[PDB]
């Protein structure tokens, strides 16, 4: 089994490293801050001192840091980039489509075989059987490394040749996240602004998550099939929502929480309404999300 | 199955809490504004009162389950209802804020009626069920005393607190959860039809992350009951690389014409933290910024 690297030891690229050694992989790390990468040459890790020390040690690259910039600092200085040849770079940094492209041309440019990814998981979901990360680019390196990827989770997809794919995925797949995690966000300040025990809010949460989680799904399926107007299998439809959800607005305007998102979902709901749509499935509001 | 319980309003909701405390083998008195829709809970064994002071004086419980609040008033507040509330439990099951929750029982209270109110989190399938959840808030003694009329509705039905309006405001806050996630689909939903991504593959992906998602939400409500801003070794993500990935879903958004109302709400709560020193902080930090920028 060959030697891999991780560039970049927080939270998420240490959870990488961790999956790795776990999976009896020689493993060696780097981090810009050397004393954030010690606890994992305590699990078996070789820390590398410098980049190119850790590139040269390995055949395949993975770099988990903050943005493509900062891996572009990284991987393109002089003192690095002739360390590249022949090796295969996994870059599972967050970013656009174009970056991964960018990316792609580069590294090839250079001699280097390329992988972008994007993961959809948590560090605790990492090395699990339920671990996604989702993986574009070129498909040979890949399945020449499969026992590799399978090592970061049971879970982990190649989706495509076009490199910008994860990364494109990836982001609406994060809206969805963002939207469920604002909600929470909310709710935690209508329970403090009106005397809530959270722990209270987290019983209600863990009863009502699996039907929400239905709601979504149904969401999804419904727009994908057209099914905008209302009929028997309808699980929710806009006049109970755009009603109830008038009463949040009113307890947020008593407690001086700000309204900037709420007034979003509201004009969404009122575009819809505008257009007749007032007693039609949920899945509607979907034909109303565009600019003008 | 012995106190006579009156239910005010048989629309789609009404209805299963009649057919409900009717199931638990409670004589079960109906009123409704339109007299035909309250007809098949009769041909069921309730007898249909023709006025709500006739339903208010059959029963020492009267369940009220309208469209809002300002119904209930018309109903109540009537020179020929009011006086026959006097010793009776009243139960506002009907959605409201909390203020309407806290002026009915200044206004129940003034007129010598106990109170109650609540609101359902379920469809009416579930009323009667024991997945039924139904949450009350008011003086515990008149709930403790008349638990098993609550057990018929359903066997999660659950006393929260005293403070009248908590029922309504722990409603908003779960429904608040739940617009979240459905408007959050609309994003990704929005983001994949502008990539040419097929809405199939989102709803995989959904499947495969739902669980990650739940985590990161429950995560966030247990920091935050005790005050955990600051990252620590348990933390699961920090607002600055949510605030990185966060900027590529802004720029695509701007590029496909999709509306930024909701994600510009975003952007103003990560950047207050930010200006506060939060940068390296648990996303839990971001809820020290909920409140508006105002005064
Ligand atoms: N955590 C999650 O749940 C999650 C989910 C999926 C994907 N991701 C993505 O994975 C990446 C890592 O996130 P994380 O939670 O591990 O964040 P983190 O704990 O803040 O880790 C940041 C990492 O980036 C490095 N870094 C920052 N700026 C750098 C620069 N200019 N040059 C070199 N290294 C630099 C840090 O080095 P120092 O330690 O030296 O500062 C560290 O290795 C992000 O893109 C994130 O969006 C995270
Ligand atoms: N359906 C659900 O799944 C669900 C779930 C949770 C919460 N809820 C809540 O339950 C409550 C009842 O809603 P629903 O689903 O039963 O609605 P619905 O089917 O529209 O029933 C409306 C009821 O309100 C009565 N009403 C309205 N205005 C009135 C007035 N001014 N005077 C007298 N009666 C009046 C109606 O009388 P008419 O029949 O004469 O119109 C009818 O009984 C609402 O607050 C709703 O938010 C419903």
């Amino acid at each position: 089994k060959p030697s891999i690297s991780v560039l970049g030891t927080g939270r998420m690229g240490s959870a990488l490293a961790r999956a790795l050694l776990q999976a009896g992989y020689r493993t060696v790390v780097w981090n810009r801050t050397s004393e954030k990468a010690e606890p994992l040459a305590a699990l078996g890790a070789t820390v590398a001192p410098t980049v190119r020390q850790a590139i040269d040690a390995s055949g395949i690259v993975i770099v988990n840091v903050s943005d493509y910039a900062a891996t572009s600092t990284l991987l393109r200085a002089s003192d690095v980039t002739p360390g590249l040849r022949g090796k295969l770079i996994v870059e599972l940094t967050s970013g656009t489509p174009e970056g991964a492209r960018e990316t792609s041309q580069w590294t090839a440019a250079h001699g280097a075989r390329y992988l972008d990814g994007a993961i959809l998981a948590t560090p605790d979901f990492i090395g699990t059987d339920a671990g996604t990360i989702l993986l574009s680019g070129a498909l040979e390196p890949f399945a020449a490394n499969e026992d590799v990827f399978r090592a970061l989770g049971g879970n982990v997809q190649h989706i495509g040749t076009e490199p910008g794919l994860a990364n494109a995925l990836d982001s609406a797949v994060l809206a969805l996240m963002w939207g469920a995690l604002f909600g929470g966000l909310h709710a935690i300040a209508v329970c403090r602004a009106e005397e809530i025990d959270l722990g209270e809010l987290g019983r209600q949460w863990a009863n009502t998550a699996p039907v929400v989680e239905g709601l979504v799904a149904d969401l999804i399926k419904r727009t994908s099939a057209g099914r905008f107007v209302s009929d028997a299998e309808t699980l929710s439809s806009i006049s109970p929502h755009y009603g109830a959800f008038q009463h949040l607005k009113e307890l947020m305007e008593a407690r001086r929480i700000d309204r900037t998102v709420v007034d979003g979902y509201d004009a969404i709901f009122r575009r819809a309404i505008a257009s007749g749509h007032l007693h039609d499935d949920f899945a509607a509001l979907s034909q109303f999300m565009g600019k003008a």
